[PDB]
């Protein structure tokens, strides 16, 4: 597939098929005019409508008056849409402006503080996160610099993050991505082909209370390093004790293929999968789409790599708050120690050609 | 379709092979005083990159060994395809103050002049030796990068690393030229991989140079070059155009109307960056540039920082990188970009067969 439609019910890249690299950004809003950010908004839609199908924004990235910039600065020209996805999140303390306190959802509840956390405040939150997911990265790195020029004077971006998961074009989709740690990530998950459970575990519902995210989710990210030196030191039985799955083939304790259910009792009383299993948690489910991540090298000489978790859910207290509180004696947490954070309130999606982001809570 | 790139030849691959889509090139530094160590390492290297270039695991595997012992491969590339991996090594300057090679240092591993305008992190410069990864999947050339660190722990550390998330090069003139960040074409007048004749006058070393052990191999020249996308994205498109001396969308000289057409260099501005780097504005001068874009969050101050790891091979640096970046003090360019990062090294002779290994000639076999 080339192409993702823009338009629709939902918003994508939630629910769709999961595309191979990703530029997350979040940005702060910068004015107090209402009908100025109303008006980027709009403004934001159009250039998307365009960007989500390989087309320049505005007038284009070249032909015009000499005098004048491009509208477009043109990096992405020659490529393709490479299934491009823009989806935009409002987060709580965007809702102190403009006057949406009132509006803000109960269900986009600030994390509390977990063990081991130790965020960076700086590369922690934000007004709004444009995900922007697709094939080509540079197209999805296009699309967030496009987007924060248009918005420049209205918006700056507080922080940005690449990741890349599988390269479709040589790997199988059904084959199952790894980890840094060398572990199958993602076989028990919820898939976008599940409409009964996305209308259970992901989408709002007018009833939970606020009926401008009837449609809409909400966004957890966490950006989580992993001791990648220390990682490699412990044996393979070590490795597979800490998951509760065999590092080969995936499957859990016990059985022989990946997909097969686990027993979770044979699994050692810490293990990541038994904690975070829906099983151990009420029924908690999530929707997991994130991608690794790979800044480089730090100070001390070690691999500056892990996971840009992501997780949508139908509320926040109900998903992610239950099951990241379980895995506090993860065996996992030796190896890894999260140092990112923000959750947003993704609205329902843009209905047409006339629609625009953000028109259920903002109004027309 | 993911296909492997033979690793063994009279040269390393990695330079006149098509530019992959990612990079993960990573600089070293030697911490073992033993001769006889680090030579075993670089057999044990080589081992590795037969592995890895061909689309295997390292070592034993990366599971199936014994549960109490480590497995001898991280894992995270199990099921993916080599993606035309290629991994080249370089010995920098420094390399050579230590087991007795001072004599062995090529001349024309010529340390690189101060340039006006240069801001350089010394962290994130130099190293006694790099390894550059490409590939079309990041994953795999990241778990080459991890792997050959892990095998030589105790004997080296990295000092720096650097991932490229597009390239920005073209050593295959045939395909599309890639974009840098700026919006233009780059890449367009370069050594192509099927220009021998070309290659072996800039690009591999001689017998006659002076340093016979380098005969077959390169020189490379690493500048971090941050990009100001905000003053960039201020100008207007003539202003953009100017200062390269080709248009924006179509990528060909000033006035004419095609990207490959031959460039009047007198129609540019005499401060056009295609002016000035020209072969024919430097005594005939020619690099074999290899690089990539690459992001790095954001300056803190609301602002997507981002730039391009420029890699340059040529036969001699004294003749190749240092005249055409003389050249570029009066560059237009220079009032958009800052070398935040450098490096260089003397990349040797590639490896023969299967009984070789990465440096032989100079360390002896
Ligand atoms: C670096 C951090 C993490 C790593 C390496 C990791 C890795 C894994 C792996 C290998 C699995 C088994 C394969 C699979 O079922 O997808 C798994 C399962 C799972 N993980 Fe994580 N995970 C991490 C963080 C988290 C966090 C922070 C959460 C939630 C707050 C989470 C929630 C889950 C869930 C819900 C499952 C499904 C288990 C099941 O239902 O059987 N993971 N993870
Ligand atoms: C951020 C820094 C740079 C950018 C954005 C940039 C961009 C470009 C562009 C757009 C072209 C024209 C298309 C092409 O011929 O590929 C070009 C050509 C060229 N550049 Fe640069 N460049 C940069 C740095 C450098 C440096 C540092 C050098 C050498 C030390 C260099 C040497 C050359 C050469 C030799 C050519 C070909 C000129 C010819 O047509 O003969 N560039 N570059």
């Amino acid at each position: 597939g080339s192409a993702v439609p823009f338009h629709g019910a939902h918003q994508a890249g939630i629910a769709t098929p999961v595309q191979d690299r990703l530029h997350f950004a979040a940005f702060d809003v910068t004015t107090e005019d209402r009908a100025a950010f109303v008006a980027l908004l709009k403004e934001w839609t159009a250039a998307a409508r365009r960007l989500t199908a390989g087309h320049a924004v505005g007038e284009g990235a070249y032909g015009g008056l000499p005098e004048a910039p491009p509208d477009d600065t043109g990096e992405a020209l020659g490529l393709k849409p490479s299934r491009l996805t823009l989806t935009i999140g409002f987060g709580p303390s965007l809702f102190t402006r403009f006057g949406l306190a009132d509006l803000r959802p109960e269900a986009l509840a600030d994390l509390p503080k977990f063990p081991g956390d130790n965020l960076d405040r700086a590369r922690s939150g934000g007004d709004l996160c444009v995900q922007a997911c697709a094939d080509d990265p540079q197209v999805a790195v296009h699309a967030i610099r496009n987007l924060a020029r248009i918005g420049f004077g209205k918006v700056v971006v507080r922080w940005s993050q690449l990741g890349f998961g599988k390269t479709s074009s040589t790997t199988p989709d059904k084959q199952t991505p790894r980890n840094l740690l060398g572990f199958k990530d993602g076989t028990r998950n919820i898939a976008g082909t599940e409409k009964d459970r996305l209308d259970r575990f992901v989408w709002a519902a007018e009833k939970d209370g606020t009926p401008w995210m009837t449609g809409g989710s909400y966004l957890v990210a966490r950006r989580i390093r992993m001791h990648i030196e220390t990682w490699d030191r412990a044996s393979l039985q070590e490795q597979e004790d800490v998951f509760g799955r065999d590092k080969g083939e995936g499957a859990p304790v016990g059985k022989a293929k990946e997909r097969d259910e686990p027993f979770l009792k044979a699994m050692k009383p810490d293990a990541h999968v038994r904690l975070a299993h829906p099983d151990s948690n009420g029924g908690a489910t999530l929707l997991r789409r994130g991608y690794s991540f790979t800044d480089g090298t730090d100070g001390l000489g070690r691999l500056d790599a892990g996971l840009f978790f992501l997780a949508y859910q139908r509320d926040i207290r109900t998903g992610f708050v239950p099951v990241q509180r379980n895995l506090a004696t993860d065996a996992l947490n030796e190896f890894i120690q999260h140092v990112g954070s923000a959750v947003f309130a993704v609205p329902p999606g843009v209905r047409d050609a006339d629609d625009w982001w953000g028109s259920t809570l903002f109004g027309k």
